[PDB]
């Protein structure tokens, strides 16, 4: 009858995630019960299955089938993205441009979660392998907002003059780097080249290059697994891994050739 | 049996609001059902009463009694704060210090809500009445975050040198103005004097002066009215207005005397 999914922050990532689930579940005549969450405790209910987003464990109490999305667990069907890859797609990509490479790391209190830890690890590995190793003195830590991105570009600008490369780490932050750049100088090649993460819809109109995540498909896949399980499927905890892809736009341009 | 309240953003303002409600409701043996909200539509349920926070109408469908808090409505019992006053307490207060007075206005997409519109109106009225009228060229619009406050102080600093006064408009933003100031120079008198809004608990340790709101008491009052109604009270929509108060701390200091 009804399926309940547990999200939190109310970001574009969750809007796309649920659009992906709704698209699927509503085709099979199931209703979706959105349960934004802040840690608590409840053992209810009147739901058939549960879809848990981005956040993992405390081994849940319900008898209902549970499928994790954007998370991994040995005991539950889990759909997730290879964030380390993509961090690499970003590093190896930016490594093809002139000027120092900077990165923005999102630091949100709710990390108990390493999607950013993974992105940053692959970023460093790719940069290293390309001869342009990264350094913490070119890193900036902030919140997931446009203001953080603006604060960051401002930070990088006192360390280097254009041209310079920035790995926002998130499209929202990338919008700020983009915005603050414009509030001053060119965005494609002069000032900074901006590379976001998340491939959000708003990224196309902004001309933002980014490492795109197939968030809807991730939700849709999460829904399908749930159905299979709600429809009697038995077997050990399954797993499905998605891959991000680089999408080049104006905020970045062409490397180009030597 | 159980009472359900509808919040949203998950800010310190709502934590304090609910602590105020829980404190009350749990004394009368009622259970609290937290329902974070993003506009939708549901006519259920298994709840006795509803407490709506910060956001008003679409004339609700439920037969259950509804009491609004931090909001006003001719058809529902409403507890709310006199935000215009306080905006004035802030203006008349800052008007007693040397250096240009700046203000930070919070602009969050979800305004369908004028708590900030009211604070700013009283701010301007008090400033005017004190001979130091405000101007939009000393105003800064941003999001409700510390990053916004930092971006703002940086903005004001290119318009004026210390000493200067800042009306954050929200304690969270005030923390940023405070933080970014320190990342440079003195906070009490040299650089800027910071005056926040909301009197949050974290404001005392930070030494932040602010226009304090009795948020818990507002929630507690909201709860009591609900009980009265859930316990058979009949009569037209009631109303209860709270008043904010200035609390002086180090981020501001003494005016002082001429």
């Amino acid at each position: 009858t009804v399926s309940v999914l547990l999200p939190f922050v109310a970001t574009e990532f969750y809007r796309r995630l649920v659009e992906g689930i709704e698209g699927v579940l509503l085709e099979q005549r199931y209703d979706l019960a959105l349960f934004p969450i802040l840690s608590l405790a409840r053992l209810k209910y009147l739901t058939d299955g549960l879809i848990l987003a981005s956040y993992d464990l405390t081994r849940l109490p319900t008898e209902r089938p549970v499928v994790l999305v954007d998370a991994q667990n040995p005991r539950y069907d889990s759909v997730y993205l290879d964030n380390r890859l993509g961090g690499r797609l970003a590093g190896a990509y930016l490594a093809r441009f002139p000027g120092p490479i900077f990165a923005i790391a999102v630091e949100e209190e709710p990390d108990r979660r390493t999607v950013f830890a993974e992105r940053m690890a692959g970023f460093q590995e790719a940069l290293k392998e390309a001869g342009r190793p990264f350094s913490p003195d070119r890193l900036y830590i902030t919140r997931h907002s446009q203001e953080g991105g603006r604060l960051a570009l401002r930070h990088f600008l006192e360390k280097a003059s254009p041209p310079l490369n920035v790995f926002a780490g998130a499209d929202q932050v990338a919008l700020g780097v983009l915005e603050e750049a414009v509030r001053l100088g060119l965005t494609p090649g002069r000032d900074v080249r901006v590379l976001g993460f998340d491939g959000h819809p708003f990224a196309e109109e902004a001309g933002l290059s980014t490492i795109a995540q197939p968030v809807e498909a991730m939700g849709a896949r999460a829904a399908q697994l749930l159905l299979e399980r709600m429809r009697g499927y038995q077997g050990p905890p399954r797993e499905v891994r998605f891959e991000p892809v680089l999408v080049e736009r104006a905020s970045t341009g062409t490397p180009p050739a030597a």
